[PDB]
């Protein structure tokens, strides 16, 4: 009943505004100076639609990462992005997350390091104290010897990063399949993982992490670690709690030399590949480390590919075990689950089995919104769905990244954390890529500063520290914030607004 | 403890599941007995090509474009089924892209009158002209006869006609690779043909096409947007809408009184959203007119053409609601195209609340409805069914995987939906079964059947705009070609024991 403008505008401004409290961030009531920055951040969202949508080209923010990388971070909106804190990265892989550049011209140039062409024409690359690798099916050389025979030293250095870089093509176009573009992901850590498992390595590249991610303005990381095999130039192997012990060493010493950033906390990851026995030990082990190294020991994980591997009720008895003792254990869990385009099959029901066995966050749940029921248990329990989006995109889930599943559990207030899953792998930062497309892809051209935050907020909110550490954390976030406001609205002339 | 025994987990993990589908669309069905032995056999038809493509690591072919799947999916089990199974109605059609381009070729093409041109796009145009040749606006008119005479090759001649005027020649996908790319072949396919197929017996003929057509894919009823307008004759006389429309109803009639097996149809005038709201005032007017005078076959009004870039709903809202402003008020009804967009949070996808406060009969596509949760209970409550298309949705540039159709997270939570085809003469599709299958096997999960068939098909005649006594008459109609189905496909699939 709309005699006039007016009661259509408000039955009209009623509705889309019950959506707008209703979503992530809804509830957020920004102070005046946020306002400003806001005001300029919608403003700038609104032009970059406006062209898309008016002048009928290709919006930028939704295509390949390969394409949209050089042309986002020229634009205000990643500029604020990139400068704002992020709180915390939650969903990330220990050998993915420092620079491909820096395995190249750090770790590569370390003494004993070698190389080889392997069957698929890939460059393989592994450390050796005594002697050469034998030639199994690839012929390794001192890369040393290589490097300085090669007559162009800067070429020959690109030509390694170039050749295990997943972005050196675009992957959507090279690899143009779910299994072609998951066997090339699979090559690249295939390419590393001789050199990233030798010890000091493996030390040294943890700690770029952690560097990295501080440069990013990320304050926080928890990340999953497969822990064990670290290896020396002697040959020696360590176990598990050796490479639970090195990156907590290196941790403790970041955060003494860096007490703007709150540290780090580390879930163990187990390959979903293995036999149901060998998982066993895997949670007996984390059941051990959980106890004894409490506040940084997280938990348990399953990665590897989720859709051609075993299922979580294929692991069910081993997941059960800790929860089945007397007394009962419980062992945290922060499945992977759901990353994937089927539906009604054992790989997207996963999700319920995650939930069943109580997982503290879901890796992904690209499938979530395919599950009504799933999605209620995890709003009432607060089970937090760590968000990836480049990786969705690159790694085949979805082209068009505003079809991307997880608007729709934005669009509800599903908690989520945005974060990046493997960057190094394809020239990401650590968060601001992912935020941005995120801000731009996954929420609406009305959605603003406030989403932002709350999706910041969210990241330690639904982190693992426990309650004091997140206190003390947010603490030093509130800092973080209030000075990026104030430098924001000087640096983009917003001042007087 | 929470489950110490493996039963005490399936029971949780089935009633958890079994929630779900008993939630989703068609989830309350009850199968007889040779229903389920139907459903048998396609959940382990289903069953085999899921578990193919994902554990021998392979594309899945229902989900990748239409261009590849088609000829495919016509050779497997699960279609030969759908083909035959009735459909019930197809509720989302529009009047000049619902009959074959062969029929435009072998018959039309061959009429007397009829030119072709190549435009400055390099594409034939097709048009009629009693007084020779048209004015060479922009392109060189001759006599189809004459060029088809002096082809030398007559059967290549009309091949070439159909293949420079069909949009599945090649992938559109990948010969128009951007949403502006192939909505300008689209929008160049209906100015190829639009002279030819405004000519009065033309329409007429291709009208009665659309009625054999669908009829022989096992539909039983239709509801068709038209323009109505602009039908001319050989001699120049250009007819007004009220004409078009009984040119409409007088064929319709026809074929009802030949088919007692078939339903019927019922009209829906359309308007092009790129016009000044003077016009679609005129055209509101005009609906409001044929509504009173051809009740039960004039149903109500919709503005068409690409959402994108053209004008909202709320840019002609003071002509949408001029008829409940009258006194007394005049009830036009709306079938709105409404949220056919990628976009969030703008104009488009806004286009959806609209549409839900003019009261919409039914929404077309609500491809974004998914992000918006507050329309989304509007629409349940309300009983508005959502015209799911998801060939067109695919080709015309909304989603590549149709595995990420927007519309299976609303089946899941069982929103109102009927499958329909869109334009399926333009790019070579079936009236329902192509769209039927892939509904079927992307849009719904692996352990989703012969139920969800079921209640699309019914849907398509609950939500359809038959009165009560139409309505009961056609779902009587409706079950006695459903038992038929039965009964034969557990013949011809050698099910019976
Ligand atoms: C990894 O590096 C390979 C060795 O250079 C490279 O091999 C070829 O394919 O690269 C050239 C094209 O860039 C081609 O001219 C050479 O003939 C090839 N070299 C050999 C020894 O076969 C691979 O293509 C690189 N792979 C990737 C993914 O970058
Ligand atoms: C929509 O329908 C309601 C309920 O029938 C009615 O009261 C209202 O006037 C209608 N509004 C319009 C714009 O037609
Ligand atoms: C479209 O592009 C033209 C110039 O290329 C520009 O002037 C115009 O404002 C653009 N429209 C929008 C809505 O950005
Ligand atoms: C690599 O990093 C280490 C430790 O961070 C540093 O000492 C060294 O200079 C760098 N380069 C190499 C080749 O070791
Ligand atoms: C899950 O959590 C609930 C409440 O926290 C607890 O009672 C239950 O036993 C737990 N289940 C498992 C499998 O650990
Ligand atoms: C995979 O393909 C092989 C033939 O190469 C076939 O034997 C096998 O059954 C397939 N597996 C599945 C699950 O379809
Ligand atoms: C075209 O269809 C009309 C109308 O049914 C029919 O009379 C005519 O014979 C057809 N032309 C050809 C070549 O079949
Ligand atoms: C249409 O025909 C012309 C002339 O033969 C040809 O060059 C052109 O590529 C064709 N276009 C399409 C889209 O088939
Ligand atoms: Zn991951
Ligand atoms: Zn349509």
């Amino acid at each position: 009943r709309f005699p006039t403008m007016d009661e259509y505008t408000n039955a009209r401004e009623e509705l889309i505004g019950s959506e707008q409290y209703l979503r992530v961030g809804g509830s957020i009531n920004l102070n005046n100076k946020e306002k400003k920055l806001n005001q300029f951040i919608l403003r700038e969202k609104r032009a970059i639609i406006e062209n898309s949508r008016l002048n009928k080209t290709q919006y930028i923010p939704a295509v390949s990462f390969f394409l949209s990388k050089s042309q986002m971070e020229s634009t205000p909106i990643f500029k604020i992005i990139k400068d704002m804190p992020k709180g915390a990265a939650l969903h990330l892989h220990d050998t993915a997350s420092a620079r491909i550049d820096w395995i190249v011209s750090n770790a590569t140039y370390r003494d004993h390091v070698y190389m080889c062409m392997d069957q698929d024409n890939f460059v393989r690359l592994t450390v050796s104290g005594t002697g050469p690798p034998a030639n199994s099916g690839c012929e390794w050389k001192l890369v040393e010897t290589e490097r300085a025979n090669s007559g162009d030293i800067a070429a020959f250095d690109h030509w390694l990063k170039s050749n295990i870089s997943l972005l050196t093509t675009d992957p959507l176009v090279t690899y143009p399949s779910l299994d072609k573009v998951w066997g090339r992901f699979d090559k690249h850590f295939s390419q590393l993982r001789g050199i990233i498992y030798h010890t000091p390595i493996r030390r040294d590249y943890y700690r770029q992490i952690l560097e990295e991610f501080r440069s990013d303005n990320v304050q926080y990381v928890e990340v999953r670690s497969s822990l064990s095999g670290y290896y020396d130039l002697d040959g020696t192997v360590h176990d598990p709690e050796y490479g639970l012990q090195l990156y907590k060493a290196v941790t403790e010493e970041f955060v003494r030399t860096y007490p703007d950033f709150s540290g780090a906390k580390i879930i163990k990851s187990t390959a979903r590949v293995k036999p149901n026995t060998d998982i066993f030990n895997d949670v007996k082990l984390s059941m051990d480390l959980y106890k004894r190294y409490p506040g940084f020991f997280l938990g348990f994980d399953l990665v590897a590919q989720e859709d051609p591997n075993t299922s979580l009720l294929g692991y069910i008895d081993s997941l059960l075990y800790p929860s089945r003792q007397n007394p009962p254990v419980s062992l945290p869990y922060y499945f992977h689950a759901g990353e994937t385009n089927w539906q009604g099959t054992e790989v997207d029901y996963n999700l319920v089995d995650a939930l069943l066995l109580n997982a503290t966050r879901i890796g992904h749940g690209f499938a979530l919104i395919k599950h009504p029921r799933v999605i209620e248990l995890v709003k009432s329990r607060g089970v937090a769905v760590e968000v990836n989006p480049v990786s969705n995109q690159l790694l085949g889930l979805v082209k068009d990244l505003r079809n991307h599943a997880a608007a729709p559990l934005l669009a509800q207030n599903v908690p989520v954390v945005i974060s990046s899953d493997d960057p190094g792998v394809w020239e990401a930062l650590p968060m601001s890529h992912d935020m941005y497309v995120a801000f731009m892809d996954l929420v609406g051209e009305d959605a603003g500063l406030d989403v932002l935050k709350q999706l910041v907020w969210n990241s330690i909110q639904y982190s693992s520290m426990n309650a004091t550490e997140k206190k003390t954390a947010l603490k030093l976030l509130q800092a973080k914030w209030n000075n990026f406001i104030n430098d924001s609205l000087i640096k983009w002339k917003l001042t007087n607004k």
